[PDB]
């Protein structure tokens, strides 16, 4: 066996070597002390970790039984709520309080702006995401449907000037809206100069300054002929690039070459739902990438991390702005184990415990010079903790982090928690969950996809649920979204911690994103999730339009969701659907499941663009898979569809997925010989039996089975 013995643990050699040779050097942590710490923390905290998981199963069995023993379809909310209280699912609300988290960076306490999530196992994507702090607005507008590809404005093989002119006009209007001139429009500017520390914009018949001269932040080049002008609005930077001899600048009335937006203020380097990592080799790939990000030397072929950006202040001094997104890391949650470490009985170790130890250790490098800059200037390590159920699971995460800090010799509370509000028992106890982490929390975020999965599984026995698309507008979810903001603001998050909302998954419908996703900062969210650097630049537009700090101030003290609203189960109404609509929903979910799972199981890819039944491209990860598999399981459970409908849909959609895919193993024609097809089937047929509907147990087993079959 290729394992290293440390106490009761048997550590995969690839992981042991990676930690000793790559992670530990430079931290001043004694290797033997670290490994003894791993063993001690795992032994001490595994029992409570297991108890928490058993409590989930006990609560869910009681809720199942509660539904089974009643008849009346209109659920009596008074009794339901008394029941949830009796069994300890719904806990007393704590007294009001203010969070005390300290040592947090400005990107989190103060700046409102986009938050990018990226799979850590893809070093190229991760580098691009870290560099997405700054992004070209011209590129985002030209390359996406935000500028419609109408007649004459189509994207071609070469530059379309009619399209570029539309891009230019769009950005001039954004400038007018965001940094207004004293008089006139940026669209009429002929030049920019800096005079007596002020920005002067030349117009045809006159010159003008900014209506708010304080929005001038700096420039580059000579004041009388700058190469760029730097502005600020709602704490976010805008940079106008001036180059009349550039391809675009030549066509521009002021020689403007591009408008650069400060875009992804923070990035979540993801070990959880957007990656597939089922053994020590997979975990080491991700840990090594996370290490290179924190040491600053990650290079994918050479694509490297950006340096900071140098500016001249309006008066004339020199200053710098960060060139990189401030990085969080998303650890896995409390459920899964991984055989990267096993004990003497051969039992796998809890993966959340391991991630805290190893991503925590690695993150120390991001607090020190990067053989120049840091991740956190204020000395914090930022860990998103997903899939927690209630305040006791938050407290466990706090204790885990406390024990890791002791092993790493870090100050207590160095390891901060971004709390995902993406499970129903956390939603209805959210205030207590924040209080459990009052000195560590740096955000709450409505992970609405996982939250929809948990909604379905929790009430699985109540009846058939509405269609998957209907879920986004159901009463429970709108109350959940408002209740999250209310709790955060009441705990003092404004100016202290992020209030975050969920991911835009329609990666090619950028005009729709720009039109619709403005709802999130309008709701007082200081950040929200985007899937790409391009989407981060476009979503930044919303934070120039919306004054999030003012919105949050106006929401102060409001209580816009009741517990009854939060508990409103999304049961479908009598005779809700025609047979053709039931068919479409089954086909849509099966296509979503199969297109995600085949690349998960065959290629270890945890996030994939999968076209839906309407050929809209959806960026899918485990949470959307949790929704689809749970919904089909719920429809099968209640007689909406038959097992033949499921099988026929899977078999119907599989050749289309095979078509859409290319080191690729086709699933058709011999479906039951395809590990990936069988995984997709098992996720549906066993969905009702998975703990809280989680997909990892089946995905992990099937991916390991595929890896094993591939090695013979
Ligand atoms: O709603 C939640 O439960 C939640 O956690 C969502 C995600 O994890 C998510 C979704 C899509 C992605 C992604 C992450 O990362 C890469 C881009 O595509
Ligand atoms: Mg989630």
């Amino acid at each position: 066996t290729d394992r290293v013995s440390v106490g009761n643990l048997r550590i995969a050699r690839v992981l042991y070597d990676f930690v000793n040779n790559e992670a530990l050097p430079g931290t001043d942590i004694d290797p033997d002390s670290f490994w003894a710490g791993v063993d001690k923390v795992v032994a001490d905290l595994t029992p409570q970790n297991q108890a928490l998981l058993n409590a989930r199963d006990e609560l869910q069995a009681q809720i199942d039984k509660w539904h089974r023993r009643r008849v009346i379809e209109p659920i009596d909310m008074d009794a339901y709520r008394q029941f949830l209280t009796e069994i300890g699912y719904l806990l007393p609300e704590p007294d009001d309080f203010t969070i005390t988290t300290s040592g947090v960076d400005a990107e989190i306490t103060t700046t409102a702006g986009p938050q990018l999530v990226v799979p850590v196992l893809n070093a190229r994507f991760a580098l691009n995401a870290a560099n997405a702090r700054w992004g070209s607005l011209y590129d985002a507008l030209y390359g996406t449907d935000v500028i419609p590809e109408t007649d004459g404005a189509e994207k071609g093989p070469t530059y379309n000037k009619v399209r570029g002119d539309k891009v230019i006009a769009y950005a001039r209007k954004f400038l007018d809206d965001s940094v207004p001139l004293s008089s006139g429009s940026f669209g009429d500017a002929t030049g920019f100069t800096v005079q007596d520390g002020q920005l002067v914009v030349a117009l045809p018949d006159k010159s003008t300054g900014l209506a708010n001269p304080g929005q001038f932040a700096g420039y580059t080049g000579a004041a009388e002929s700058p190469t760029s002008v730097l502005l600020i609005n709602h704490g976010l930077h805008i940079e106008i690039l001036i180059d009349p001899e550039s391809q675009v600048g030549t066509t521009d009335r002021a020689g403007v070459k591009d408008v650069i937006l400060e875009s992804a203020i923070t990035t979540i380097m993801d070990f959880e739902d957007s990656v597939a990592a089922v053994d020590a080799a997979d975990k080491v790939l991700g840990y090594r990438n996370w290490l290179g990000l924190n040491k600053g030397d990650l290079a994918a072929a050479l694509r490297v991390l950006n340096r900071d950006r140098n500016y001249t202040a309006p008066g004339g001094g020199q200053f710098t702005l960060p060139g990189r997104s401030l990085m969080f890391v998303r650890n896995v949650g409390h459920l899964m184990t991984n055989d990267a470490i096993v004990d003497t009985d051969g039992s796998e170790v809890f993966e959340g415990i391991m991630d805290a130890l190893f991503t925590g250790l690695i993150a120390i490098h991001g607090l020190k010079a990067s053989d120049p800059l840091i991740n956190s200037r204020t000395g914090s390590i930022y860990i998103v903790k997903p899939k927690m159920h209630g305040p006791a699971e938050v407290a466990f995460t706090c204790e885990l982090f406390s024990r890791v800090e002791d092993v790493l010799g870090l100050p207590q509370n160095t390891m901060k928690i971004g709390i995902m509000d993406e499970e129903r028992r956390t939603t209805v106890n959210l205030k207590a969950c924040i209080k459990a982490a009052a000195d560590r929390v740096v955000f709450i975020n409505t992970g609405f996809l996982d939250r929809t999965g948990d909604e379905i599984h929790t009430s699985m026995e109540a009846g058939p649920m509405v269609r998957k698309g209907t879920m986004k507008s159901q009463p429970w979810i709108l109350a959940y979204e408002d209740h999250n903001v209310d709790a955060g603001l009441a705990a003092g998050f404004s100016g202290r911690a992020q209030v975050g909302k969920g991911m835009w998954t329609m990666t090619e419908l950028m005009a729709d994103m720009v039109e619709t996703k403005i709802a999130q900062p309008r709701a007082g969210a200081s950040t929200a999730w985007v899937p790409s650097p391009t989407a981060a630049t476009l979503h930044a537009l919303h934070y120039h339009q919306v004054d999030v700090a003012a919105v949050q101030q106006g929401l102060a003290g409001k209580r816009r969701a009741t517990i009854e609203q939060l508990l409103t189960i999304p049961l479908a109404k009598e005779l809700a659907w025609a047979p053709d609509e039931i068919r479409e929903e089954v086909d849509n979910n099966c296509q979503s499941i199969l297109g995600y799972v085949v690349r998960w199981v065959d290629q270890g890819v945890g996030a994939s663009k999968v076209p839906d039944i309407h050929d809209v491209a959806l960026m899918e990860d485990r949470a959307t898979l949790r929704i689809s598999s749970q919904l089909l399981a719920n429809w099968l459970r209640h007689g909406v569809i038959t097992s033949a409908d499921v099988r026929a849909s899977l078999e119907r959609m599989a050749p289309l997925v095979d078509r859409q895919n290319v080191a690729y193993r086709p699933m058709a024609p011999n479906f039951d010989d395809s590990i990936a097809f069988l995984a997709a089937q098992e996720l549906i047929l066993s969905g009702a039996q998975q703990p809280n509907g989680y997909t990892e147990p089946i995905l992990h087993r099937r991916r390991r089975e595929f890896k094993a079959r591939a090695a013979e």
